[PDB]
Order: C-alpha cells, then sequence, then structure tokens
C-alpha cells in the first residue's frame, strides 16, 4: 500500500521543527519504469511531512529527520525521482530522501526556496548512474528539461535563489562610475585581451561605459555553489571582503594619524609581528577583534596588540631564508615550484623585438660563473644547467610599471647549477631594463653574482629580492589565479549546463569543483577588482590582471598534465623504461617526485572508472551530453583559444581519460601545491616580497651609502612597505588555512553518491592507494640522504603533497577542489 520514507533537512539558522509539519512541505514521487501517454514517468500525489523522527542515532550536526509515507502501488513501478515544494516563507537545505522496502536513496544537498519563487518545480533523481543511452525511457525528457532549466536563456539579472549557469567576460572589475582612474580593460572576447570566461551575473551596464558591468553588493553564484558552513570560522571566503572594506581602512587610519611608525626600520621590526606583536590604537583593535574569520588571524590582549602566527619558514632558523641554498631550493620545493626550466645553450636567448626594447643579448658571461669546476660545455651536456626566466615575460610591462609612483622592477633571469650533491645553487642574476631612443631614465641593466661580504653581498641580496618580486607576482597571478581558479571555472559551468546529475562523468568531476565559483566571485569583488587587494599590495598595481591575459595567450590545456609540463620545461625526459614514463633531471625535485605519485594514483582511478560506463571508443563518440559538454567548454568557456590545434577531440576512451585526469589534477594537487605554502613561506615578507619600490642605487648617492651602513634598511626601503605588508600577510594567512569541513582527495561528502558497487570499490582502492603514498612520502622526508632538497637549512619537511590534513594552517593536505 505505502512506501516508508525519511527526509533529512537543515533549517536555515544552521548553515522550531513542528513548523515543517501540517501543509508546509510536499513531496511527489516520479516513476522510472511506468510512463504516461507522452512517455513521461508517472507522478504521485502531493504528500506532506508527517512528524519528527527521533529514532535514528546517526544524524550530523544541525540536521533533522522527518517521517513521510507515500501511497504507491506496484503498478506505478519503481520510483526514480521526486518533486518537492516548500510552502514556508524561509528556505531550507534539503539533504536526502531514503525509501525503504532494496532501499532507494536520493542525495540532494540543495536549498529549496518558497515555491512561488520558482518557474518550475524542484526535481531530484535517485542515486543511479546513466550515460544518456542508458537513461530509463520515462526519465529521458525530465533529464533534458532539467539541463535546459540550468542553462537559462542568456538574459536577466541573476537572483540569490537562481540555479542558472552561463558565461560572461571579465568586464566587472573596473569601477568607472566612481572614477575614470578605476576604469579597466575588458578581459576576454578580443585578440588583444584573450581570457577564460567566468559565471554570468547580469547586473547590466555602468552609466559611463556600456561595456563594463555595474557594481553590486552581492556577486551572484548559482545557489548551491554558495556553501553554507556550520561554524562561521569555516567561512574563509568572506574574509577578503572584510579585509578590503573594514580592516584595511582601520589600518590606514593608524598610519594617517601617526600612531605607528610608517616604515619598518630593521628586520627585527618584521619579526616582532609574530613575537610580541604590533601595538595599534584602541579603536583600531576594536574594529578588527569581533569580525568572523578575521578574528582568527591574530592573537590579541583585547586592547592594543595584534600578534600574527609564527611562519613555518622561521620555526627552526629565522635567518636561513637568506641563504643561497634556500633561495634555489624554494624553486623546486617552495610556494611556486613549477617555473624553473632546463638550459641547454649559453648565453640564454630572448624572443623579444630589439627594435622596441633595444639589444636583447644576455650580458652574463660563462667565464664569470662558479660551476664547482665544470666547464660550461660540461654543465650543458650533463644537463646540470637550469634557469628561472622572467626576462621575456616581464620586459613588455617594465616601462609602464616603472612610471608608477612607488613601483620599480627589473625583468629578471636567474642561472642555477645542479651540484654533484644533488642540490641547486644560484650562480648569476641578470636585472634587465628596456631601452629606447628618447628615454628619460639613466638606469641601466646589470648582472649580479653571488657574494657573502661587503656592499657586494648587499647588492646580491637585493638582486634576489628583485627576482622574488617577479616570482611572487607570477605565482599569484599566473601559477595560482590563472592556472587554477580562472582556468577551471569554464569547466564547472559547462559540466552543470550539459552533463546531467545522473551522468557518470558529472559524478566523477563535480567533487573537484566544490566552492570554486564562490571563491572566484568573491575574488572578482574584492581580490582582483580595481583598488582591490592584489592591486593595492602587488608590484603591477592597475596592470596586474591584464598581465595574466597576456600570459593566457600561451596557455595550453594538454601542457597542464604533469609529465608534459616537466618535459616542456626541460626538467625531465621521456623514458618508457621508467614507471612514470619520464626520467627526472633533478632526481630529488620534491614537487615533481611527489606529484608523479599523486598523478599516477588519479590516472589509475580514472582508468578504472571510465570502462565501467564506456566499453569502446564509439560509446564516447555517441554520448551526446559528453559531446555538447566538450564542444561548449572549448568553443565558449575557453573560446578565445578555440582556433588552437592542440585541444583533444574527445572521440576515444583515451581522450576521455586524458581530459578527466587533467581536470582533476588541476583542481586538487596542482592547486594544493601552489596554495597551501603561501603563509608558511610568505609570512615573512623578506622571504617573499610582493613589490619593489626603487631600482639599484648609483654610486655616490645617499642610497648607495645606506647599502654599506644599514643594509637591512636598504632592503626594507626596496621591498613592500609596512602598511601593504600588514594587509597582504592577513590575506595569505586566510588562503593558507584548511576549513574543518574540507573534503580531501580520496574522500566524498556522501557514501551513497552512486548505487554502482563497482564504482564504489574502485573509489575505495583509490583512497587506500593515497594512504600508501602518504607513508612513502613520510619515509622520503625522514631519509637523511634527501635532507638538502626536502628540508633545506629552514628544516621544513616538504609535506604540501601529503594527501591528508587536520584543520588549520598545516602546510599539508590535498583538497578535492579549488576551495580557497
Ligand atoms: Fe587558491
Amino acid at each position: 500500500h505505502k512506501i516508508k520514507g525519511t527526509v533529512v533537512l537543515m533549517p536555515k539558522n544552521e548553515l522550531n521543527l513542528n513548523a515543517f509539519l501540517g501543509r508546509s512541505v510536499s513531496l511527489q514521487l516520479i516513476s522510472a519504469t511506468k510512463a504516461d501517454a507522452h512517455g513521461k514517468g508517472k507522478v504521485g500525489k502531493d504528500t506532506f511531512l508527517e512528524g519528527i523522527n527521533t529514532s535514528l542515532p546517526t544524524l550530523g550536526a544541525g540536521e533533522s529527520a522527518f517521517n513521510i509515507h507515500f501511497e504507491w502501488d506496484g503498478s506505478m513501478g519503481i520510483p526514480g525521482a521526486f518533486y518537492i515544494k516548500n510552502y514556508m516563507q524561509v528556505e531550507f537545505f534539503l539533504k536526502s530522501l531514503t525509501l525503504e522496502a532494496g532501499t532507494i536513496r536520493f542525495v540532494c544537498n540543495s536549498w529549496v526556496y518558497n515555491t512561488k519563487l520558482y518557474k518550475s518545480v524542484r526535481i531530484f533523481f535517485a542515486n543511479h548512474t546513466y550515460v544518456p543511452s542508458e537513461t530509463p525511457a520515462p526519465l529521458v525528457e525530465y533529464r533534458e528539461e532539467e539541463l535546459k532549466s540550468l542553462r537559462g536563456n542568456g538574459t536577466g539579472e541573476r537572483k540569490e535563489y537562481d540555479r542558472i549557469y552561463d558565461y560572461d567576460v571579465y568586464n566587472d572589475l573596473g569601477n568607472p562610475d566612481k572614477s575614470e582612474k578605476l576604469a579597466r580593460p575588458v578581459l576576454g572576447g578580443s585578440s588583444t585581451f584573450p581570457y577564460p570566461r567566468r559565471g554570468r551575473t547580469g547586473r547590466g551596464p555602468t552609466v559611463t561605459d556600456p561595456n563594463t558591468e555595474k557594481q553590486g553588493e552581492v556577486f551572484y553564484v548559482p545557489r548551491d555553489e554558495n556553501l553554507g558552513h556550520l561554524k562561521s570560522k569555516d567561512a574563509l571566503e568572506i574574509g577578503t571582503k572584510s579585509l578590503s572594506q573594514i580592516v584595511q581602512p582601520a589600518f590606514e587610519s593608524a598610519f594617517d594619524l601617526k600612531s605607528t611608525p610608517i616604515e619598518f626600520h630593521s628586520f627585527q621590526d618584521v619579526h616582532d609581528l609574530y613575537e610580541g606583536g604590533i601595538k595599534l590604537p584602541r579603536d583600531v583593535i576594536s574594529t578588527i577583534i569581533p569580525l568572523p574569520v578575521i578574528k582568527e588571524l591574530y592573537r590579541t590582549d583585547g586592547q592594543h596588540i595584534l600578534k600574527f602566527p609564527q611562519p613555518h619558514v622561521v620555526q627552526v632558523s629565522q635567518s636561513a631564508w637568506m641563504t643561497d641554498e634556500e633561495f634555489a631550493r624554494e624553486m623546486i620545493a617552495g610556494v611556486n615550484p613549477c617555473v624553473i626550466r632546463g638550459l641547454e645553450e649559453f648565453p640564454p636567448k630572448s624572443n623579444l623585438d630589439p627594435a622596441i626594447y633595444g639589444d636583447q643579448s644576455s650580458k652574463i658571461t660563462a667565464d664569470s660563473l662558479d660551476l664547482d669546476g665544470y666547464t660550461m660545455d660540461e654543465a650543458l651536456g650533463s644537463r646540470r644547467l637550469f634557469m628561472l626566466d622572467y626576462h621575456d615575460i616581464f620586459m613588455p610591462y617594465v616601462r609602464q610599471i616603472n612610471q608608477l609612483n612607488s613601483a620599480k622592477t627589473y625583468a629578471t633571469r636567474t642561472i642555477l647549477f645542479l651540484r654533484e650533491d644533488g642540490t641547486l645553487k644560484p650562480v648569476a642574476i641578470e636585472l634587465s631594463l628596456p631601452h629606447s631612443a628618447g628615454d628619460l631614465s639613466a638606469a641601466v641593466s646589470q648582472v649580479v653574482l653571488p657574494a657573502k661580504e661587503g656592499v657586494e653581498s648587499t647588492i646580491w641580496l637585493l638582486a634576489k629580492a628583485y627576482v622574488i618580486v617577479n616570482d611572487s607576482c607570477y605565482h599569484q597571478l599566473m601559477s595560482h589565479w590563472l592556472n587554477t581558479h580562472a582556468a577551471m571555472e569554464p569547466f564547472v559551468i559547462a559540466t552543470h549546463r550539459h552533463l546531467s546529475v545522473l551522468h557518470p562523468i558529472y559524478k566523477l568531476l563535480t567533487p573537484h569543483y566544490r566552492n570554486n565559483m564562490n571563491i572566484n566571485a568573491l575574488a572578482r569583488q574584492s581580490l582582483i577588482n580595481a583598488n582591490g587587494i592584489i592591486e593595492t599590495t602587488f608590484l603591477p598595481s592597475k596592470y596586474s590582471v591584464e598581465m595574466s591575459s597576456a600570459v593566457y595567450k600561451n596557455w595550453v590545456f594538454t601542457d597542464q598534465a604533469l609529465p608534459a609540463d616537466l618535459i616542456k620545461r626541460g626538467v625531465a625526459i621521456k623514458d618508457p623504461s621508467t614507471p612514470h614514463g619520464v626520467r627526472l633531471l633533478i632526481e630529488d625535485y620534491p614537487y615533481a617526485a611527489d606529484g608523479l605519485e599523486i598523478w599516477a594514483a588519479i590516472k589509475t582511478w580514472v582508468q578504472e572508472y571510465v570502462p565501467l560506463y564506456y566499453a569502446r571508443d564509439d560509446d564516447v563518440k555517441n554520448d551526446s551530453e559528453l559531446q555538447h559538454w566538450w564542444k561548449e567548454a572549448v568553443e565558449k568557456g575557453h573560446g578565445d583559444l578555440k582556433d588552437k590545434p592542440w585541444w583533444p577531440k574527445l572521440q576515444t576512451l583515451e581522450d576521455l581519460v586524458e581530459v578527466c585526469l587533467i581536470i582533476i589534477w588541476i583542481a586538487s594537487a596542482l592547486h594544493a601545491a601552489v596554495n597551501f605554502g603561501q603563509y608558511p613561506y610568505g609570512g615573512l615578507i623578506m622571504n617573499r616580497p610582493t613589490a619593489s619600490r626603487r631600482l639599484l642605487p648609483e654610486k655616490g648617492t645617499p642610497e648607495y651609502e645606506e647599502m654599506i651602513n644599514n643594509h637591512e634598511k636598504a632592503y626594507l626601503r626596496t621591498i613592500t612597505s609596512k602598511l601593504p605588508t600588514l594587509i597582504s600577510l592577513s590575506v595569505i594567512e586566510i588562503l593558507s588555512t584548511h576549513a574543518s569541513d574540507e573534503v580531501y582527495l580520496g574522500q566524498r561528502d556522501n557514501p551513497h553518491w552512486t548505487s554502482d558497487s563497482k564504482a564504489l570499490q574502485a573509489f575505495q582502492k583509490f583512497g587506500n592507494k593515497l594512504k600508501e603514498i602518504e607513508e612513502k612520502l613520510v619515509r622520503r622526508n625522514n631519509d637523511p640522504s634527501l635532507q638538502g632538497n626536502r628540508l633545506g637549512p629552514v628544516q621544513l619537511p616538504y609535506t604540501l603533497l601529503y594527501p591528508s590534513s587536520e584543520e588549520g594552517l598545516t602546510f599539508r593536505g590535498i583538497p578535492n577542489s579549488i576551495s580557497i
């Protein structure tokens, strides 16, 4: 006669219970096996919640269980979906429906707003997995209609309760109606400025510029992309807006009123920040102390002091960051371990036009270098010469950056030698400037070599700082923002638009998108906006985001695969006799060696899951959702690069495995490796400066005399000033923290995400393999033979690719997704 059901939900004041009974909430079951005269599954009667189930012992925090009984004869078939209407004023979060007598499970995890706000009734499917040709016939039209609903029609201002996924260009960063100084180029949709697309918000044009989107208080994301949290301390993504809008002005007032020194005077004034702290005006502590997320960043006496946490890089030695050993080691085991390249000729060459920038020949001479007794030909031939090459990347921007008040940079190149002991050593830095006919500046390019004593040691320490300003900027805008956050969002949007929640590839990929659209929208509002966090703390100021567009011109999807990246950079060679198919040229390269282990584990998982759903190549060709998904992801999401010959075609099993593997790698391990080291390495501003403010001084000036007499002040005058340091330390502290509700690689948010037992078994094997790999990585960190590259003189074991972590600022753990 009746099917016993249990509804689990969370009332809004968690992310009383009697209000959900009576006629507050109705469900209707939908048949998967019996259809009406139009081929659509039969729908049951409106059925209301009957009472509160207090008998389950199992429920997670903030959740409540409700009993319900559905009238359903065997003639109606087997339920495969349900409709739900909320007649209450306030939305609730629907977790699940379970039907008994064998069991039928529905994983929902979705906000359900009042019924009058929706243009069609909310629908949820059971947890079975189907490619389109395997959809039971009575569900085929419901499946397609739900995808049409998610796509919308490309027009209208998006509202909080909307679940509409679509694309737009980055035209929402400028604020020209406030000032012409805050106008910014549109990024995307032109040859001049190609860029990934972002989620459409639809607020409409500014009054002064029809091509720029007006400001708004809330930047929309489709509703279920905006993750609630049980603990407000876990809402880390809200910290950037509080930092830009509340905390930053408060810091500014303490400086404007001359209540704290304007500049750091000595390195000890920087160390003080995590020791005794900084003293600020009472009203400034009182502004900062009570805000969620922000209040966790500092310890305080409640009256005048803020104290930052001690960064990992200084926990054993406060001075080791200054060693040449640590500067080079951080290129293979630091915050940004993926830019170094092999160098197979000498001198290094440039592809830029000498008619624009002047002669681009390198002025580093082979004979000046100390290669531990090797000749240059011997170092080149044995594959011991490497570089960190920012010359061609930065040179096109140097003139415009250097015209800003308080910014001055060089376009840098660093030469590295792989010693016989297996560590890297820096051997030269070239500090380059553009030159043209009528230039007003007399500053010249120069080469600086290592030195441990005298004024030459200060010049070398400053040369390292100019390199790390280039590296910091490239890390933040390109390795981190462009290659993870921005590159991924088009694939999120395409997946929801074209793959049904039923689809096996939706189930494979979507855990890897958790919180990504949300943190991106908050970033467009407060991180990468005109006058936002990055522009006010990093070297390029108003040129920062457009630099990332220039770099995107040479972004290649298939070169994001780890083996292809290593081969392209000349840090590994193809070798089919090896287990990973590549031979590393730096044997103990911690990022790459650990990374290959994680890459192989993801590859085995994808290669076991795909054949569960696709028997042959033509099964991939003939999946219409998959074909529409991939066509749109390329031609619209990354559409400014649609003309490029390197995009996989998606007509084979091999191509489907490859595309999925690359997406999962980018979202999980690549993002973790470039994100969770930000405060551990960069929490000491001298180790990771964000900006440089002057060029090297001329002999015979007061600034030159200061390098001799007060080297720490010379350094501190060159790098990021105190006020932007306070703001930038605060933001990287937030971004380096794991929320306690994170879902890590090898985990899913629900154990019943599919009913397919073979898929569940494959996923278990994947999780066990990641535990086995963590044991191996622990043995590598405990191997004294690997100390030089894995720990360095900072004595900081490389744990950034350990799969697991507890909450907090832990320097380890791989989330599924780009979640912060
Ligand atoms: Fe991130």
